[PDB]
Order: C-alpha cells, then sequence, then structure tokens
C-alpha cells in the first residue's frame, strides 16, 4: 500500500553524465558511445546571450576548445557538430558504461525522472510531467543545463528531456536529445512567457484511481456525468480536454477499481466546483495532475 | 529557482541488492563486502506470522537453505546469524561494487531517500521521513521488504532504513542496519499501534526559508515571538517542540533571507491560527514537513 512520486533508478544515467566547459562557461554533458550531447549555449558569452549567431559563435571555436572531462579523465575531440540545439562532440574513447538507450519525443502530460547535475556529478533525482504549454515544474541552479529527463524501459533508458534554461516565471525548458525545444522557446536572453500551464485532466483521474485503491476514498459521489458535460466544466477549471483515448488509456484502472470513467469524471467535477472543504487525498490539499495512468499501475501493481 | 522533492542518485546502492529466498518466501537484500542484510522474517512461513520463535525457526535451517541470487548470478551461503530482526549471511565473495558505506541510526524529523525493490531489483526512488511516531509514510507492495533507506555525502553511502513491514493503518515499519526497529513495532502479526504522528516544526521552517528564497514571501507578517510563545501554539496544533539546536541549525537560511528565525516563527503561527485560505506555497496547499535544514541548503545552494 502507499502511493508517492517515485522517480526510476539513476544508476544507468549517473554514468552518462560528464563536465564540458567553453572558457568560463562549464555545463553537463551526456556520454553515449563515442559522442557527447550538450546545450550549443556552451560556446556563448554574456555579451551573446541577448541575440546569439551559433553558426558564426561554433565557427570561432574548434574541436581542441572543448574541455570534455569525465569524472577526472580528458577526452579528444574527433569531430564537434550542431544538431539543431545541442553538440554532438565526438570523443574517441567510447562509454564503457553505455546502457541500451534510445531518443524519444515525449507527448505534453507524460512524465520522466530528472538528474540535476553540476559540473557532471549527478546531485539529485526527482520525477516530472511535461506541462501542456511545454514547460517542466522542476528543481535546477546555474551549471544544471545537460541534465537530461529519461524514462527506463526494461533495460532501455528513453532519454526524452535536455535541461537548456529557465524563465523569467522560474519554469524551465529544454529539448529532445535531437536538440528540438519543447513549446515555442528559443536559445538567447529575450522576453519569453510560456502560455496557460492548463491542468492534465487524465493524469489527475488516474491519481483519483490510485487514492481509490489505497482506500482514500471519501470523494466518492452518488452522481454520473458525460464526456461533454464534463468538458464544459473542465475547459471552466482550465482543465485539458478528456477524449475517448484518455478514456481508453483509464481501461485498466476502471477494471480492477469497478469504478467506470464517466463516475470518476462526475466526482472530480464536484471537487473542481466545491473545492475539498479542507479535506486530503493522499496527503494532498490539491489535485495532482504529475501520475499518468501507465505510472499509477506501475506503482499499484509492481 | 523551482523546488521539489529530491533523492540522491540510488545508483551506488543498486550495486548492492540481491534477492533473498528461504522455503516459498522471496525478499531483497543489502550484499556490502561478504556479508548480505536481510529481514529475519524471510525464515517464516504462512503458519508462523501470528507468533513465531525466530530461535527456533533459525535452528531449523542451515546455510543451503538460503537462496542468495545477485541479478543473474548465485551466491555461496557459508555463514548465518541472527542480529534483532536482521539476518546476516556470510557469502563466498566481496561485493566489488560495494561503496564506502556506513550503518546509521537516524533521529525522527530526519529524511532519506528509498530505493524500493523486488525480488531484488531496483524499481523505483523517492525521498522519505523518519516520522515522530517512528512510521514512514513510503511506497511498498508485497516483496517490498528488506528495501533499504539512505543518505550519500560526496562517494560515501550512510544506510539508515530498512524496510520489514505494513501496518495496518498503511504506514511503513523498518529497522536501522543493526536491526533495531525505529519505535515500538515488531516484526510479527499481532494488534500494533502507532503512536498519533505530530508535525516536524523546524522542517516546515525551512520549507518557508525555501518558499521565501523563491520569491513566495505572501506568508510573512508584520510580528514577532519568541520561542515560548510560539512552543505553546506548536503544541496545540499538534507540532513538535522547537528547540535551540533547531534554531541554530536554521541560521545559514536566517542569514541568507535576511528574516531572523523569531520573525519566521512568528508568520507560521499566524498560518496555523487562520489557516491557508485556498493559497499555496511552493505549489503546496498545506505545510510541507518532509524537508530538513539540510535538505534546503543542498537544494538551494
Ligand atoms: C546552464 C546555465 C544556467 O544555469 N542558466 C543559463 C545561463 C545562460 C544561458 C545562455 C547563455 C548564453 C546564450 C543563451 C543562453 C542559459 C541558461 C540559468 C538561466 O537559465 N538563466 C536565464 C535567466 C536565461 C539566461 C540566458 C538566456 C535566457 C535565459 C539557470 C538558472 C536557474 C536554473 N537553470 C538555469
Ligand atoms: C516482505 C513482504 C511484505 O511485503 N510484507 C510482509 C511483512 C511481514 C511478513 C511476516 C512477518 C513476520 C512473520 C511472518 C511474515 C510477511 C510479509 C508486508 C505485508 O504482508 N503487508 C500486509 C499488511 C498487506 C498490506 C496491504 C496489502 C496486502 C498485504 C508488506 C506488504 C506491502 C508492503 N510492505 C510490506
Amino acid at each position: 500500500s502507499g502511493f508517492r512520486k517515485m522517480a526510476f533508478p539513476s544508476g544507468k544515467v549517473e554514468g552518462c553524465m560528464v563536465q564540458v566547459t567553453c572558457g568560463t562557461t562549464t555545463l553537463n554533458g551526456l556520454w553515449l558511445d563515442d559522442v557527447v550531447y550538450c546545450p550549443r549555449h556552451v560556446i556563448c558569452t554574456s555579451e551573446d546571450m541577448l541575440n546569439p549567431n551559433y553558426e558564426d559563435l561554433l565557427i570561432r571555436k574548434s574541436n581542441h576548445n572543448f574541455l570534455v572531462q569525465a569524472g577526472n579523465v580528458q577526452l579528444r575531440v574527433i569531430g564537434h557538430s550542431m544538431q539543431n540545439c545541442v553538440l554532438k562532440l565526438k570523443v574517441d574513447t567510447a562509454n564503457p558504461k553505455t546502457p541500451k538507450y534510445k531518443f524519444v519525443r515525449i507527448q505534453p502530460g507524460q512524465t520522466f525522472s530528472v538528474l540535476a547535475c553540476y559540473n557532471g556529478s549527478p546531485s539529485g533525482v526527482y520525477q516530472c510531467a511535461m506541462r501542456p504549454n511545454f514547460t517542466i515544474k522542476g528543481s535546477f541552479l546555474n551549471g544544471s543545463c545537460g541534465s537530461v529527463g529519461f524514462n527506463i524501459d526494461y533495460d532501455c533508458v528513453s532519454f526524452c528531456y535536455m535541461h537548456h534554461m529557465e524563465l523569467p516565471t522560474g519554469v524551465h525548458a529544454g529539448t529532445d536529445l535531437e536538440g528540438n525545444f519543447y513549446g515555442p522557446f528559443v536559445d538567447r536572453q529575450t522576453a519569453q512567457a510560456a502560455g496557460t500551464d492548463t491542468t492534465i485532466t487524465v493524469n489527475v483521474l488516474a491519481w483519483l484511481y490510485a487514492a481509490v485503491i489505497n482506500g482514500d476514498r471519501w470523494f466518492l459521489n452518488r452522481f454520473t456525468t458525460t464526456l461533454n458535460d464534463f468538458n464544459l466544466v473542465a475547459m471552466k477549471y482550465n482543465y485539458e480536454p478528456l477524449t475517448q483515448d484518455h478514456v481508453d488509456i483509464l481501461g485498466p484502472l476502471s477494471a480492477q477499481t469497478g469504478i467506470a470513467v464517466l463516475d470518476m469524471c462526475a466526482s472530480l467535477k464536484e471537487l473542481l466546483q466545491n473545492g475539498m472543504n479542507g479535506r486530503t487525498i493522499l496527503g494532498s490539499a490539491l489535485l495532482e495532475d504529475e501520475f499518468t495512468p501507465f505510472d499509477v499501475v506501475r506503482q499499484c501493481s509492481g
């Protein structure tokens, strides 16, 4: 019994973190086979943050300008390059601790584990959701950049995030490992705002099933409702629309608990409208949207 | 910026995790040097859960009655002794993945990272507090037993918890690695009442200092108070006493934020008396007591 924000074991990813340096600029990198990945803004200096030309800045520097320094060792650069917003620093020495890995671009609402690193040292691990506005509510300090988000699928590490920057609002923005930003963000010191942070409705329903499964089921109501009726309520409270896929994806939890999806939607409508009258669900004063239906099965079944 | 329930990288602990079978019963062990630690209740059937005798059950068993499996590998058991509520199985092989480690007994209000394990396989990692009533609100399913809690210090792992059982309330009971239960709990299937759990006052205070450090300043009032005046309100709302050591520990934060500990003490009292009014601090609509003053400093500096 019990239910917690659980990350994946960070072992396999600890052995992939490296320190990368260009002049005063020192940040984290990911070392997989004969390639080191980091954010391209390692080549930028405080003079060229307002409006950098990354092609042009890369020209200034060459293979030997990159201090790819791995746990007190040194690595030789055999051919750098630029993939959108990340550098592929080709090393001679392949990483012997390379897990079976894959690069994925995760959809908004999907969760992942972050290994927060400073100077290439695994510093801490926490679970995160890709917000609908393509930000993450993380925990990052200066030199965090290059810290990675990953999901472990058996023996296969699926890297989905590389941390780049914090926005004026204090939330965080990054890229897949092919260097494409999530959301409309760019790697320059400009006025950037995230859109409306809507609530991930399908995740909140997963978490309620999770609560029932623990025996914390006071909120269960004597009502029902419809997708259309529920969505009109959802929109008013800036909850993501609930689609039929999202009803189907909640299939397994509907099965065990014996409580239909719409009745769970019916119980959620009340809590949105009536608040929680000072009560709690799984020791939480508010509705948690940072657990996918997969995350709940994983933890409530093995 | 930003502030989260963070755990320590689990990698140095993953290499210490092993499976232990004895009869039908399977759980997790901790393989450090040539010793494998696990909960001693691995020797008990469904017929000896109410009231087992762990001396008259151990006696009946021998080295080869114990399967120790490290990943896909098998370990030769050449010894078995009982220390309080842990088994210590001597094996033919030093774990070459053994980190520099320590066994520490941890105090209530203290936090640690747990690596939840099933059949010797690291399944997940989360930060967890030793609660006043010596329970933990963890996440553990059948076969989670022998999963361990730990703090990490540069390269030196501090083992503090081993999980043993779930109480009929859903909260969890375990030992230090020397086999002594935190709290009055016993490894059998009897009526066992968790003490009434208080709030970890000093931790809530460090949480507010974190909030302030992120820019959340709305709960800061014009008032001040005293250790005694505050402690009176503390005991009232089932909050642990605040002590001078507690105030000393909070200094680094106090100095950083410019807010003297007794001023933050005053602000806390006004949230306790007035409630939070639907308002939120660091994304939380109730007061968080599961970050220590160390946890904040690590995460905020
Ligand atoms: C990894 C560095 C870092 O920690 N931050 C950061 C500094 C500078 C850049 C940058 C340099 C040159 C060209 C483009 C970008 C990127 C990241 C900071 C951070 O994100 N600061 C914000 C305000 C920033 C700086 C520059 C451009 C846009 C935005 C940071 C701070 C806290 C947590 N994570 C990162
Ligand atoms: C290690 C296996 C368990 O998960 N587990 C357990 C605890 C104690 C014994 C035992 C002790 C003394 C003598 C004989 C046997 C055996 C197994 C427990 C457990 O059994 N929990 C029960 C209370 C339970 C709760 C909720 C749902 C199903 C069962 C356990 C179970 C889950 C998490 N941690 C521990």
